[PDB]
């Protein structure tokens, strides 16, 4: 997260870190056994880390649970980036508590201009790299479809939206991928792609979760 702020420990209790001996992507807890992330974060050896603030220090509220299943959307396309969504099942159920809690799925899509909370442990600089110990947060609005398509001509599908700041300086970034965009208590987005980070006229692009609620529910019911 570039241009964000320190969230505060366990203030975003649905935020998970996907770990393979290091943090590589975010995710969002949606019930005690399932995490929503980005398809492009798929890999072997995933451990889900819940209850984290400082990802480099044991602080006492963590739960580390191996992924037993990783289910990428059936029509994910790694070229176009359409349908950049994956469901991860935990090998055993998390213990839900105040610091490890789920986020609601949308019942309807959010309007342009809706203010959302984006969070993660990704890079915090727009040039160069700095990776934070503690979770970072950014308030950012959803942009209009027209502004999004103007920013990325020919690239924006009905399963994507843009969010952020066209002046630059405030964006998600590498390592935030798979993590949440939460608006009025609903998981509306997944950190997906962009051009660099926090560049002028190049807002973040996010998977549009409201198109996937039936798929998510049916997938959880069958796996
Ligand atoms: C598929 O969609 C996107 C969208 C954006 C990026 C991206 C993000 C940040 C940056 C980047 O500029 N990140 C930091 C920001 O400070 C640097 C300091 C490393 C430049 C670069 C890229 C890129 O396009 O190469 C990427 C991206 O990083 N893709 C990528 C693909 C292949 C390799 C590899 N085999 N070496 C590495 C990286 N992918
Ligand atoms: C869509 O498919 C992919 C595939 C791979 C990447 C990617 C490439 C390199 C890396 C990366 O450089 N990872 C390092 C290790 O080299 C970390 C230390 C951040 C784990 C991260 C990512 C990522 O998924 O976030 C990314 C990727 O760069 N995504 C991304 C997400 C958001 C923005 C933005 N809002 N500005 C920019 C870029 N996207
Ligand atoms: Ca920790």
């Amino acid at each position: 997260i570039v241009g964000g702020y320190t969230c505060g420990a366990n203030t975003v209790p649905y935020q998970v870190s996907l770990n393979s001996g290091y943090h590589f992507c975010g995710g969002s807890l949606i019930n005690s056994q399932w995490v929503v992330s980005a398809a492009h974060c798929y890999k072997s050896g995933i451990q889900v880390r819940l209850g984290e603030d400082n990802i480099n220090v044991v602080e006492g509220n963590e739960q580390f649970i191996s992924a037993s299943k990783s289910i990428v959307h059936p029509s994910y396309n790694s070229n176009t980036l359409n349908n950049d969504i994956m469901l991860i099942k935990l090998k055993s159920a998390a213990s839900l508590n105040s610091r490890v809690a789920s986020i609601s799925l949308p019942t309807s899509c959010a309007s342009a201009g809706t203010q959302c909370l984006i969070s993660g442990w990704g890079n915090t600089k727009s040039s160069g790299t700095s990776y934070p110990d503690v979770l970072k947060c950014l308030k950012a609005p959803i942009l209009s479809d027209s502004s999004c398509k103007s920013a990325y001509p020919g690239q924006i599908t009905s399963n994507m939206f843009c969010a952020g700041y066209l002046e630059g300086g405030k964006d998600s970034c590498q390592g935030d991928s798979g993590g949440p965009v939460v608006c009025s208590g609903k998981l509306q987005g997944i950190v997906s792609w962009g051009s660099g980070c926090a560049q002028k006229n190049k807002p973040g692009v996010y998977t549009k979760v409201c198109n996937y609620v039936s798929w998510i529910k049916q997938t959880i019911a069958s796996n």
